[PDB]
DNA sequence: CTATCCTCCATTGTCAGGTGTACCCC
DNA sequence: GGGTACACCTGACAATGGAGGATAGG
């Protein structure tokens, strides 16, 4: 992959799920103020999905660079402030993020506006720029909080509607899951219950977004993780899966290697619709599918 | 001295893959 | 007497989200 098309909204949504907007503040005395301020737009994915990055680079007029990142990952990064301001900002202005990522990108925009007028090289301009980063991402880490302990983080912005179905496709490609389970049953003639599940995981920040999905897809529910601020919107109900989840993502296809999961998922869902899952032969047919899907892919 | 390229982490939070059992269907 | 769905449980390793450098230009 390298070409494709990518739906503007698919892209936005995918980014709402997987993207980072980074405003980095480096110590270097060779710089007038004592600091280098760099601004980055990053996406990072498994070797599985290098071709997505490629198609993403393409989508953004061919800008940026695709590079080995971690042991098993690759990264697509726009690091040039000009390039960012020229390609990235106008896009995301028109086609707004709807996660709390919007909030990140919005701050990100101001730094790239300060850096634009060159006020960042200036002193107090930096101070403003750090007040921004303060409320971005994880926030300040050690050195930043130490060199700048006097910094009042700037106010975080607010609102939350799904702009387009394709947004959800894209978004789900990032932070969504098509689970297949085999639960050891003690009341079935083949010994195991076959369960399909559809999941979307997300941080409790976006509780309001997630809550809405139930309304949006006309099914599902939200469970909080016992151990943190992790929401799972979930659909376990077979009839809903077959009549709402599948037809949706059939129409608004999944972008990435997860698409291939959705397919094998559907392939099971047929085998379940025909009651063949209570046979040993069709149960087997399932094991193979699931075995070679998700964490066991390629 | 400022801007972009570039090659490298570490930590922990998603994904993903399971249960315990209320309850509907025969 | 066979089969389903919600609520709940739980861990590994990729996704966060960085970290320096080396440049080449003004
Ligand atoms: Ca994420």
């Amino acid at each position: 992959g390298e070409n494709s098309k990518l739906n503007p909204w698919a892209v936005v949504g995918f980014i709402d799920a997987e993207g980072s907007f980074m405003v980095r503040v480096r110590k270097n005395s060779k710089y007038k103020t004592g600091w280098l301020v760099v601004a980055i737009f990053s996406v990072t994915v498994d070797k599985k999905d290098l071709f997505l990055l490629e198609s993403l680079k393409t989508f953004f007029g061919g800008l940026g660079s695709i590079k080995k990142s971690g042991n098993s990952t690759f990264s697509y990064r726009i690091e040039s402030s000009e390039q960012l301001t020229k390609i990235i900002l106008p896009f995301f202005d028109k086609y707004s993020l709807i996660t709390e990522k919007l909030g990140d990108y919005l701050l990100f925009k101001k730094v790239l506006e300060l850096m634009g007028t060159k006020e960042h090289l200036t002193q107090r301009g930096l101070e403003k720029i750090v007040s921004l980063k303060a409320s971005i991402n994880k926030g300040l880490s050690e050195e930043l909080q130490a060199a700048f302990p006097q910094c009042v983080p700037t106010p975080r912005p607010n609102n939350k509607n799904i702009p387009d179905p394709f947004w959800l496709a894209g978004f789900v490609s990032g932070d969504g899951s098509f689970k297949s389970i085999l639960k050891k049953s003690e009341s079935i003639k083949v010994g195991f219950q076959s369960i399909l599940v559809f999941q979307i995981t997300q941080h409790a920040r976006d509780v309001k977004l997630m809550e809405s999905l139930i309304s949006y897809l006309g099914c599902g529910f939200i469970e909080k993780d016992s151990r943190g601020p992790w929401l799972y919107y979930t659909v376990t109900n077979f009839s809903d899966i077959q009549g709402k989840i599948i037809p949706f993502f059939h129409q608004y296809k999944i972008i990435g290697s997860k698409y291939g999961d959705y397919q094998d998922w559907c392939k099971i869902a047929l085998i379940m619709q025909n009651k063949n899952h209570l046979t040993p032969e069709g149960l087997n047919e399932i094991r193979a599918l699931k075995g070679g899907m998700n964490k066991g892919r390629l």
